């Protein structure tokens, strides 16, 4: 598919079982999901933004469907206010940048 | 060009006559560059990111050159992490994201 810029692009992802709508984030090294429960092991991490850091927890080997595109990698997990999908996993699902 | 997302998609721009590196930033809506001299009139505005919200100087009608490709819109100056070209300028210089 080709998405256009005029609004966000977002897109539906499956993870942990849960459909969430995620911002697909040329600009962003990692994938970061809104507070949810996943299981297992995490390590902490903090990340950052715009605005400063936040406190994120790691889990890798995440299983998750992007767009109807699978992917596995790692995931962070803490309080954003927005699911975004970075280069990790953009790059698994064969996404460009063209102009 | 097609850009790939193994790595930050860094691009030179050219802004107040001066050369600069920025990332091309599909999860942004707003364009952010370092605090800088830049010719023109400029507001207080108030922009979030992950970690909390900033204040930034607000220039609208800006010529920015990006990757040799030209823009003329809006350019919040402060103190960001990191130049960020945005939605409203990435829209101008035709880029999509395509998978
Ligand atoms: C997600 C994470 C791994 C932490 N990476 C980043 O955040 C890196 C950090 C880099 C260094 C600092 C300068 C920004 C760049 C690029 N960003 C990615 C980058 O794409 C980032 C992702 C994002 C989207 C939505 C909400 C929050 C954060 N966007 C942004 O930073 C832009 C900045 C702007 N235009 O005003 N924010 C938004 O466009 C935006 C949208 C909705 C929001 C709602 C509530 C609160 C804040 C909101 N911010």
């Amino acid at each position: 598919p080709q998405i256009t810029l005029w609004k966000r692009p977002l897109v539906t992802i499956k993870i942990g079982g849960q459909l969430k709508e995620a911002l697909l984030d040329t600009g962003a090294d990692d994938t970061v999901i809104e507070e949810m429960s996943l299981p297992g092991r995490w390590k902490p991490k903090m990340i950052g933004g715009i605005g400063g850091f936040i406190k994120v927890r790691q889990y890798d080997q995440i299983i998750i469907e992007i767009a109807g595109h699978k992917a596995i990698g790692t995931v962070l997990v803490g309080p954003t206010p927005a699911n975004i999908i970075g280069r990790n996993l953009l790059t698994q699902i064969g996404a460009t940048l063209n102009f």
